[PDB]
């Protein structure tokens, strides 16, 4: 029921909005155990995480997280501009919790 | 079975079919928990979401939720124009039941 | 096994096999509760559904049918030309029970 | 640990390389019942099959078969020029073991 | 967390970072028994593997295993440079740990 990445961000703690509005510089994916994650950089120097899914997730969010891994994939693929991203900033690199784009 | 999506549409309570006849503005993810959704807008001003997995929701939708998310997404980013959407109009914003695409 | 989509298809009561040598015109997906399904069309004016899962399907073909939809909505997206179908005619509209493609 | 398709081919019985360097002539799929299948031809009039899930597979194979069908689906679309292909020739058509494309 | 790939190549015992700096020559695919694998290769000579799903690893891995191998196919048919390869190099040929993709 949040209409815009921002209303939807708002709903949470420790999280901000990053107005990107850049294709991924960079992407690196991993499957190395306990760190089975996705990184991207952008020109900007910012850095950001999906993270290793944890006990800090509910169940609903285990395929979201997967969700979301596949659409940085692609997008970094296709050198779409992601728009702003929604990031919880208590970690290090900061996570995503929500994407957007805009074209 | 039903042989169009407007069809489609009027078996149901609080729908309404939206035309569409364009490609999508702006995709936006979430894997917040809680919020684990996509919302979607178009240029004449138009917001849908793909709900939340829910009470509302029968088994044999979940994966069609899925798929539809799935939908959304590669729809953006070929810049595939939609022609119609069944939307719930009981939910806001509108919710997205069936999808049509031409051209 | 069947080499050919006319093999494959002769094995089965109440099909047939529609040439299309064609792209799909409109593609339609639904996530409505008894209605998680797709429907094609082409401009030969043949409407073709993959049917809801259901009692009639033995569990092999569950995971093929949601390929099948998976196949039917990348078809539509790069606009491939479809060779033939094999359908079931039992059915309103027909009901896929198998696909062919070729240059 | 082998360092090639041709490598890995030699470690099963009934099996043999074709060298192909060719894109896919026509993409088959089936959903219908005990026929949940791929089937593949090319220019050179040679024909092959994924094979349907059965007790001749173990259970590593499931996850396989489902994304070797994924494979030749996208190769197809792309008309992707497949290098060679690792064939069981006890099935008619031969059963694909492996696949490499060279580009 | 890591933000790059090194730093997460140095967290683990027998790695190291080899530096690509291209696309893929060659995409292997095995669905043949015990050898649910994929292997690529480079202009270079090299070769590399994503190994089959084994005692090695822990369950939280299996998913990411299917995704390395769903990035790697998509990375081959997009003809995407490989930036580096973190790699296990006890083993022939090298076994990804992980990927980066630059640009
Ligand atoms: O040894 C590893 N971790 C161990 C942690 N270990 C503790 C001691 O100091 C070194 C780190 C824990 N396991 C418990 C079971 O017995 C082995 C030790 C380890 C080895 C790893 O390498 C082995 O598995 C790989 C796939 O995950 C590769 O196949 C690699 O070739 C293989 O050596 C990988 C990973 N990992 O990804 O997290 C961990
Ligand atoms: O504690 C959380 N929620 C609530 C805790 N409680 C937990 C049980 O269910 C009811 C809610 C706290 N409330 C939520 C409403 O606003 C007032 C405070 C919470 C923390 C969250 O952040 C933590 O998990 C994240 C991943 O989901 C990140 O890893 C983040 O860094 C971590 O702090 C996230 C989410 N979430 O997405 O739903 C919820
Ligand atoms: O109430 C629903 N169905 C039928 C019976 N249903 C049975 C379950 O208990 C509620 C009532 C009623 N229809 C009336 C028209 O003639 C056919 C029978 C129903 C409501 C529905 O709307 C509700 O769920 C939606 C998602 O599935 C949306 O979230 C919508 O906003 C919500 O109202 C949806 C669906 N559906 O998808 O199949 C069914
Ligand atoms: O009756 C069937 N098989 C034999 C009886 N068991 O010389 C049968 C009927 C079939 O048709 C019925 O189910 C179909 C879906 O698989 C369609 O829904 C079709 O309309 C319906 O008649 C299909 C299949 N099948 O795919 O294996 C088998
Ligand atoms: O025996 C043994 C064996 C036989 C095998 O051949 C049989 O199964 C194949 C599919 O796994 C083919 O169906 C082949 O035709 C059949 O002989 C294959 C495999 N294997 O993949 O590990 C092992």
């Amino acid at each position: 029921a949040p209409q815009t990445i921002t209303e939807l961000c708002s709903e949470y703690r420790n999280t901000q909005i990053y107005t990107i509005n850049d294709k991924i510089l960079s992407y690196t994916e991993s499957m190395a155990g306990k760190r089975e994650m996705v990184i991207i950089t952008f020109k900007s120097g910012e850095t950001f995480q999906v993270e290793v899914p944890g006990s800090q997730h509910i169940d609903s969010q285990k395929k979201a997280i997967e969700r979301m891994k596949d659409t940085l994939r692609i997008t970094y693929l296709t050198e779409t501009k992601i728009d702003k991203l929604c990031v919880w900033n208590n970690k290090t690199p900061n996570s995503i919790a929500a994407i957007s784009m805009k074209n």
